[PDB]
């Protein structure tokens, strides 16, 4: 079944060009998207209508667009109306060309600090927002955290997203992407699932000696076994690590394959 080249919806009734392909995820595929008026660009997330033929997987996105629909922030991926035909269920989302994080933690393995703080502020700025309205991610790592052409960061994918275990473990995901993110090598990484299980059950990480003893303080109170004692959003932006060290505002492009200069 064949993903129409041009998409059009019942209700603002505007032509949605189908270009580049852009990836997938499950069920769902992405494409590049074209308003064929105003040209303006825009990431559209295709769902077959066959993958929801049992009405309970049809709920767990009508939820997922029902939280997204509702949110606006820099930080988040901007939603912008969605839409379906007999066949596919459209999803106009904002676009970002520089993939994610992930992608470049794949390319860069262990980052530099400044970039860790920089990366991780905006994340948390976005993570806060959610948290204010009163919206748990849940599903929060490297791949969910977008990248546009500014480098800058855009939660998205909200497929497990909640609205009021709470709030507490978003800051433990938190933790891992920080982890991650100055490692080189995520915390309960092995190749065995089950495993993986296991360690996150006895809390078994061990933070190597060579990263910074204030960064891998905030990270082991991210990662705590008590999700009472994890810091709150609003304590994450104000610990030690993000305001004794240097934090840059921006960050180039060049990240995306090497370290800054
Ligand atoms: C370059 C592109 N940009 C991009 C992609 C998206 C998506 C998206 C939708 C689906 Cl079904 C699958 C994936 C793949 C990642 C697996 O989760 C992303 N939704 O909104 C976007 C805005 N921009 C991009 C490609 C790969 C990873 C990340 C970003």
């Amino acid at each position: 079944k064949e993903i129409p080249d041009v998409l059009v919806d019942p209700r603002t009734m505007k032509r949605y060009m189908r270009g580049r392909f852009l990836g997938k995820g499950g069920f769902a595929k992405c494409y590049e998207i074209t308003d064929m008026d105003t040209k303006e660009v825009f990431a559209g997330k295709v769902v077959p209508k066959s993958m929801l033929l049992k009405p309970h997987q049809k709920e767990k996105m009508s939820t997922e667009i029902a939280i997204h629909k509702s949110l606006d922030n820099p930080h988040v991926v901007g939603f912008h109306g969605f839409f379906e035909d007999d066949d596919f269920v459209y999803v106009v989302l904002e676009i970002c060309r520089r993939r994610s994080l992930l992608e470049l933690h794949k390319r860069r393995k262990a980052v530099t600090e400044p970039e860790a703080r920089y990366f991780m502020r905006q994340t948390i700025q976005g993570v806060q927002y959610l948290h204010n309205n009163r919206v748990i991610h849940r599903d929060l790592k490297l791949g969910n955290l977008f990248l546009n052409d500014d480098m800058d960061v855009k939660i998205g994918d909200f497929g497990l997203a909640t609205k009021i275990h709470s709030f507490e473990v978003d800051i433990w995901s938190l933790g891992c992407i920080l982890y991650t993110l100055l490692v080189g090598k995520p915390p309960f990484e092995t190749s065995c699932l089950k495993e993986t299980y296991i360690r996150i059950k006895k809390n078994e990480y061990s933070v190597p000696r060579h990263i910074n003893p204030v960064a891998s303080a905030l990270i082991r109170r991210m990662l705590h076994a008590d999700p009472t004692l994890r810091p709150s959003v609003a304590e994450l932006l104000t610990d030690e690590f993000f305001t004794s060290g240097y934090a840059p505002m921006r960050l180039p492009t060049s990240c995306l394959t090497v370290p800054p200069r």
